[PDB]
DNA sequence: CGGTAATTCT
DNA sequence: AGAAATACCG
């Protein structure tokens, strides 16, 4: 079926732009392939959404264009994980941006995309499942 | 449509009307159809035995169980007339007043089960379904 | 962030 | 079952 990782906003509409380009958590994942992003409840402050701006104005350049919008609660997009490496991994296999994740374990993202109709959604921990009509419609929206 | 999570076995004995009223901590303004779903939490055997033979002291030898418990999944409705705290349980229904010492007890009646049990994640207290979920569940 | 019969997994 | 998590709502 569809899996998906709820992520809070505004760093979840940057992974499903590609500006973000991997995912830092404290825990090890198998998943491999289309991974669905959700965006959590967490309503981002304008503070939020400008600091995040900020940060990646250091890392990918002044020309970055950030999303218009960080919907909180919602279907957003996907990414492949393509895999999921340990923090000394990471440094050591991506040295050109390692410096964007701090995190025990990082996720690698390529082929991000977003959906240009959000579907709201309740998310739940870690990778999860999606229900399947809500998947089924998702990847017709694509 | 609305749902509440409830564990197993308490959940399904709420869809078939052993179980009459659900004791919750919290008041809810909610009252009519209110779809009840298993929580994920998977209750032992020697648990749902015992369940089993408390209400079988407070609704005869012969309640009908189910013959499963199942977890993760919607189980059918409830409609919920209303929402008392402890003092008006025990002053409206002073012959089930024993089955609830929760500060809010909910009064459950028209209970319905449906035949398949949809799979589905819940959420805290009562929550919103999908309205299509809400569609395939009637 | 705390309240919650949320869900996940050794 | 009891930990654990970018669960959800207020």
């Amino acid at each position: 079926g569809g899996w998906c990782l709820s992520v809070h906003q505004p760093w979840a509409s940057l992974l499903v732009r590609g500006i973000k380009r991997v995912e830092g958590r404290s825990w090890y994942t198998p998943h491999r392939g289309r991974l669905w992003i959700a965006a959590t409840a967490k309503k981002p402050s304008p503070q939020e959404v400008s600091e995040l701006q900020a940060t990646y104005r250091l890392l990918r350049g002044k020309d970055v264009e950030f999303p218009n919008d960080y919907p909180s609660g919602c279907l957003l997009g996907c990414v492949d994980l393509i895999d999921c490496l340990s923090q000394k991994q990471f440094k050591e296999q991506f040295p050109d941006i390692s410096q964007e994740s701090d995190s025990p374990f990082v996720f690698i993202c390529k082929n991000p995309q977003e959906m240009v109709v959000k579907f709201p959604i309740k998310g739940n921990p870690k990778i999860w499942k999606l229900d399947s009509k809500i998947h089924q419609g998702a990847k017709k929206g694509l």
